[PDB]
């Protein structure tokens, strides 16, 4: 039936500024929450504002040395770092900015204490738009990301857990959760994602774990131009055969919108019903579920997505007329909430899609 859900979100999290030009916009989730609370779906949802995970709750997956480095670096002492930053990648895509360790505990906070009130039985779905930072490393910053709070909120999910699935639908290979659990069969990931001269270079379809993860890692290497049909040709089948193999206790869902038509980086052609169908696929399951945000550079399309995704994890419809909001400019020349595919081709024939799929299928059989 209907699920109760948890939301997670610091009113600060929208006044973090990467700088100038740099595509990624902390603002994106103040216009989500604003979206959403001008829709009303606060009077079904229990709001939290998660605490500043410390460094401590962090060093649980990443070094100690990076913590420290993320906790000491800012912009006035920058010259003085010089050494670490080329050994964090801290630079050009990951830059030291005003309040970034406090960024990075916010993030991370609210994915946690999603985990921690799923863990507790007292919540279906918790929700954390500002984390989902999936290429953070164990001693790395990558991809706009410097601390990995999918990582460590399965960490959570693990004390009382066995196993854990991980869902990643952002458009990016989920690089940085697939190699903390490379190794172990207690967490199986799975990212959808573009493959083929695209960042992060990770994610072959030959790469399904080693040791005792071998089989634990799956992945769906894409082509431009992906759309709501070719999607639906794979997602439900996939995760179906997922669940029915490896029966898992909690998911984690990483909702990354740079998967959308028309977003600044990616080049994928989903509507947000499309990307919301996975949200309604992995929630039908009726397991302990955590859903997180990820990439998303047009922001006016991920304030829909996020809206959108936080009202199908509620079982509650939206009008397409959005409600006036605090951003309600941002969202012409229309002013509704889906949005439609662009012309763009789709270079993921409904061969390729079916053979891919087969291929996973195969994979799957190997599970005991
Ligand atoms: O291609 C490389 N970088 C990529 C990284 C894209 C990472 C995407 N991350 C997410 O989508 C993501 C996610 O999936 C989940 C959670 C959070 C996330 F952020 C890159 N695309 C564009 C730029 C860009 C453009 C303009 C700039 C202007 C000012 C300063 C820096 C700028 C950076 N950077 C390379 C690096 N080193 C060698 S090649
Ligand atoms: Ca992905
Ligand atoms: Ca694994
Ligand atoms: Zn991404």
């Amino acid at each position: 039936g209907k699920k109760k859900v948890c939301y997670y979100y610091d009113g600060d999290i929208g006044n973090y500024y990467y700088g100038q030009g740099h595509p990624m916009k902390p603002h994106r989730i103040r216009m989500t929450h604003n979206l959403l609370l001008n829709y009303g779906l606060y009077r079904k949802m229990e709001i939290y504002r998660p605490h500043k995970a410390t460094a401590e709750e962090m060093t649980k997956y990443h070094s100690d040395e990076y913590i420290k480095f993320l906790r000491s670096i800012r912009p006035d002492n920058m010259s003085e770092y010089s050494k670490q930053m080329q050994r964090f990648n801290v630079g050009e895509d990951c830059p030291v900015f005003d309040g970034l360790f406090e960024f990075c505990q916010l993030s991370t906070g609210g994915s946690v204490a999603g985990a921690v009130k799923l863990n507790r039985q007292q919540t279906d779905m918790a929700v954390n738009w500002a984390g989902g930072l999936h290429h953070a490393k164990k001693s790395e910053a990558s991809g706009f990301c410097y601390v990995n709070d999918i990582v460590l909120a399965i960490l959570e999910l693990l004390k009382y857990h066995q196993r854990v699935l991980y869902i990643d639908i952002d458009i990016h290979h989920g690089d940085g959760v697939e190699e903390a659990f490379y190794t172990t069969d207690r967490v199986m990931t799975v990212s959808f994602h573009k493959y083929g001269e695209y960042f992060p270079g990770t994610g072959d379809l030959r790469d399904i774990g080693a040791g005792k993860g071998k089989y634990y890692a799956v992945n769906f290497p894409m082509r431009d131009g992906i759309d709501d049909e070719s999607y639906g040709q794979i997602f439900k089948p996939i995760i179906s055969k997922v669940m029915e193999m490896y029966q898992p206790s909690a998911v984690v869902l990483q909702c990354g919108a740079d998967s959308l038509s028309g977003d600044r980086l990616g080049c994928f052609n989903l509507t947000v019903k499309g990307h919301a169908k996975c949200v309604e696929v992995v929630k039908t399951f009726n397991l302990p579920l955590l859903m997180l945000g990820g990439g998303g550079y047009t922001i006016r399309n991920v304030a829909r997505c996020w809206t959108y995704e936080t009202a199908v994890a509620l079982d509650c419809e939206i009008p397409n007329e959005l409600p006036y909001n605090d951003y309600f400019e941002y969202f012409g020349p229309d002013f509704k909430l889906h949005i439609s595919p662009s012309n763009m081709t789709n270079q993921n024939t409904p061969e390729y899609m079916e053979k891919i799929k087969q291929r996973l299928f195969e994979n799957l059989r190997m599970l005991p």
